[PDB]
């Protein structure tokens, strides 16, 4: 009898959720005009009016008089990373606390901290600042997830999941922090012009715990039912992340939308089938608000009502695309306001990361 | 349930570099008398390098500013091949079908690209398109322990599944050879290398076959006021590590207290351990760890040896050592109890309690 040992039988729960962003508000129209001022600068207005973003928060003012000189020099990558650490700590610490404020868990109960970013990279970083700042344990476990793109939150929440189900009594803290403003450069190519028009800064934290299915979770709690991944075959050029002398950068392919259209439907369908569900059985669709073409093509693939992507369109409208963080902003909304009147709302969440990987999950929101 | 290292494999770029020569070739770049000094004290005889940073080709490129992007590309170009061959070899010995591998953890501190090695590995090895993936960056010399932890948790939540841990560290691709002393030290110590592990869950009962390593317990410790100890950053012309002069001291007064508690929590004493996989991060790192524990200088043989032959390969080094301990037993006992640990940023001591099944 060398059969695999019986599996844990609990379910990961998001007992605490919290979100935050730097204070400065950048109204998209103004942003467009400011950038438009850097022959034919008609390109600018054009791409911007198509973004479907009204406002974004930015830790740093790229086009500021001070930064504007710094912004145009080479080899500033090391300073930008410092600048990142500088602005991130305050924000990350503040959000982490909000996430924990509601729960009664004592610092000794938090055994794992997961930090995801694609806009950072510094020796001791935001992860260590968080531990000290919140007075967590010197022995707490830490995992830093980098360059996993817009879907990092998922890979991160999964790391937490395994941990929690493996150590039922402990809790885990998931934190995503994304500061692209600290990486602003404003180059000439469309990709740069586009990236700089879509990205915003923000932060989010989740507190995870293991719970038995017989337990009656309280309203607002979110159960993680299933997780999934998919390397979209032959789509490597879709989303590319790289480090430049003057900052981290993201390169998106003209085909990303197409890859999504082809990829989404099959992946969700198969996953839902495993859980005895169909697209028509989903109450909530936490589609990663990575941009119009992404939400747009994501909804077409699934063949659902445009309305069922309301929350997503909202986040993208108010905050733009703040990478791995965005997903969580969308979820929060869903948790604060019910989309129907049924106790427990079922929903699917998914985002897109490099290699063009669909990262997502099936969840339940206890309504009553 | 028990976490077992069922597969283990190491690899390295073909090029061998003799410290004696390196010292000379490097020196040739007013007080170059320092270079031979640091290199003699390194206690490194050789180390592998994916690239020859002094090569005519490279030498011009490395004197240039703003080259990280290309450098990161270079990482991918060399990292992939090596990481793939090492993974195949770690799995080669096991009877697992691609469907049984549900998690891939990739750790590095010397390269950043996406899609990266993790993706190149899945495709190359034909791993399931839906395998879970976690890329662990900038946790330095101790990433292997962070990575390994992510694997045991997984395998513990999904016993019927297996997890693959891959570490690739390629410092040579970041070689700059600058003036400051830290760059000199750092550059005389780091080597290139890769290592992979295959983890699975197992029933507390079951009798494991020789070679199998049971991960009994893992631990972490953020040392108070030590932040300056180990520092990683990204410069326009490469990635660097900035070791503090206070590091060895941190190590001296940090190791013992942690290890001792951890052991006490497992009904053990320093005097009970058979193996000590001390991360060979450098002569002082091994020196102060040994001294902090108050153990025979010899118990650190495996470490010294790896440091001697491959130099510091960051997270990779810790697995080479373990492999030596697996390949060659240190006594006639069935089951060898050992402790492993390395040091990472913020100055965090990360390690594990483990058993090596012998009979």
């Amino acid at each position: 009898a060398q059969l695999p040992p019986a599996p844990p039988t609990t379910v990961a729960v998001i007992e605490g959720l919290a979100t935050g962003t730097p204070r400065r508000v950048v109204n998209q129209s103004d942003a467009a005009d400011r950038v438009a001022e850097l022959g034919q600068r008609e390109r600018i207005p054009r791409v911007y009016q198509k973004s479907r973003i009204t406002t974004r928060r930015m830790a740093v003012d790229p086009l500021d008089a001070k930064f504007d000189v710094f912004r145009r020099e080479p080899a500033t990558i090391r300073d930008r990373m410092h600048l990142f650490y500088e602005h991130a700590v305050p924000l990350a610490v503040d959000v982490s606390k909000r996430a924990l404020a509601g729960l009664p868990y004592r610092a000794a109960e938090i055994g794992l901290l997961v930090l995801a970013t694609s806009t950072g990279f510094i020796a001791p970083g935001v992860d260590v600042a968080i531990v000290k700042e919140l007075g967590l344990s010197p022995s707490i476990s830490r995992v830093v997830v980098n360059f996993m793109g817009c879907a990092a939150a998922m890979n991160a929440l999964g790391t937490a999941t395994n941990y929690v189900r493996a150590h039922p009594a402990m809790k885990a803290l998931v934190v995503c922090i994304e500061l692209f403003s600290v990486n602003a450069v404003f180059a000439d190519d469309i990709n740069d012009v586009v990236i700089h028009s879509l990205f915003g800064d923000g932060c989010a934290a989740l507190v995870i715990g293991a719970s038995q299915v017989q337990e009656k979770l309280e309203p607002g709690k979110v159960v993680v039912r299933s997780s999934f991944s998919q390397l979209l075959d032959n789509t490597e050029d879709g989303i590319v992340l790289g480090v430049n002398h003057n900052g981290i950068t993201c390169e998106l392919s003209e085909n990303l939308p197409g890859y999504i259209f082809s990829g989404v439907a099959p992946v969700v369908t198969e996953m839902l089938w495993d859980n005895g569900l169909q697209i028509s059985d989903i109450d909530l669709w936490a589609i990663h608000p990575g941009g119009p073409k992404i939400i747009e093509q994501s909804v077409r693939s699934l063949g659902i009502s445009a309305e069922l992507a309301a929350q997503s369109w909202d986040v993208l409208a108010r905050f733009g695309n703040m990478l791995s963080v965005s997903l969580i902003f969308v979820l929060e909304t869903m948790v604060q306001q019910a989309e129907s009147a049924k106790a427990i709302s079922t929903g699917v969440a998914f985002a897109f990361g490099p290699g063009v990987t669909v990262e997502g999950m099936l969840f339940d929101i206890i309504r009553r």
